[PDB]
């Protein structure tokens, strides 16, 4: 149980927004404090990134390379379990503070991705994820994006996404019999986890086009967000950076 011993240890804990939820909600509000929780989020992944089993054999400028690409992928999956285990995935629980319902929802601009997020949030629920298949889905999450023309030292990161693999596939197949119930499962988690992509990248398009026209539009982006998305996010945009997928898409 030693991996999984160091993944429930690791795990962080409540971020908070700062939200001042006695403003009105109004889009530059929602969206500036929806930018302050992804700023805030950021320190708690790069901290956690960095204790991972395995994460620091990577070459350094990877290390800030898989992080800066796969934030949103991470943070969206693990708010929609906060939102499962919370509200039973019936509004979106960015922080205790910053909770959507449907106004909300409506106000910040993102319906459609909302409920697609709120869709995501509820796969936990119909597909009776246990904390131990969550905590390695999202690890595996970390390894998920990278650049087509590779890392600086790709053989190292291969390895250890193989290794992140061979863990869910275990953690699974601790406590089951006759087997095509492990198939069957191996396959539904890769589904869900591919399904995380398509939601992330919705994102990427909406929080750049939104630093574009931020002055427009008074919503406040703190300095590590500004940059990552002006930097990393049109990587991913163009087709530099792409996503791994288990099943073609
Ligand atoms: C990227 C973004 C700020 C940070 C948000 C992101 C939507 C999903 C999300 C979920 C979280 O729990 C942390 C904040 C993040 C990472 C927001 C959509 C537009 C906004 O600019
Ligand atoms: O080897 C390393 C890899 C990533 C990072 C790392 N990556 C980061 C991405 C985005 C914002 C950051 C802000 C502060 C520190 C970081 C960041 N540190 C630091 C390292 O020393």
């Amino acid at each position: 149980p030693i991996f999984l011993n160091v993944l429930e240890a690791i795990e962080p804990g409540v971020v908070c927004a700062g939200h001042d939820n006695n403003q009105p909600d109004s889009f530059a509000a929602l969206l500036s404090s929806l930018n302050e929780l992804g700023e805030r989020q950021l320190v708690h992944v790069v901290k956690w990134a960095k204790a991972l089993p395995g994460f620091r054999n990577l070459h350094v400028d990877d290390q800030m390379a898989v992080i800066q690409y796969s934030w949103m992928g991470l943070m969206v999956f693990a708010m929609g379990w906060r939102s499962f285990t919370n509200v039973n995935s019936r509004m979106l629980y960015f922080a205790p503070d910053l909770v959507f319902n449907e106004y909300r929802m409506h106000k910040s601009r993102m319906y459609s991705q909302c409920v697609r997020m709120r869709h995501l949030s509820q796969e936990f629920g119909w597909l009776q994820i246990t904390p131990q298949e969550f905590l390695c889905m999202k690890a595996l999450l970390l390894f998920s994006i990278i650049p087509v023309d590779g890392l600086k030292n790709q053989k190292f990161f291969d390895e250890l996404r193989m290794n992140y693999i061979k863990e869910l596939d275990r953690i699974i197949a601790c406590k089951r019999k006759n087997p095509t119930s492990c198939s069957r499962r191996f396959y539904q988690l890769t589904k869900l986890l591919d399904s995380v992509q398509p939601i992330a990248r919705e994102l990427h398009q909406f929080t750049f086009d939104l630093l574009i026209k931020s002055h427009m539009v008074s919503v406040d982006f703190p300095e590590m967000m500004a940059e990552i998305i002006s930097v990393q996010v049109p990587k991913i945009l163009s087709g530099k950076v792409k996503p791994i997928y288990f099943h073609t898409q």
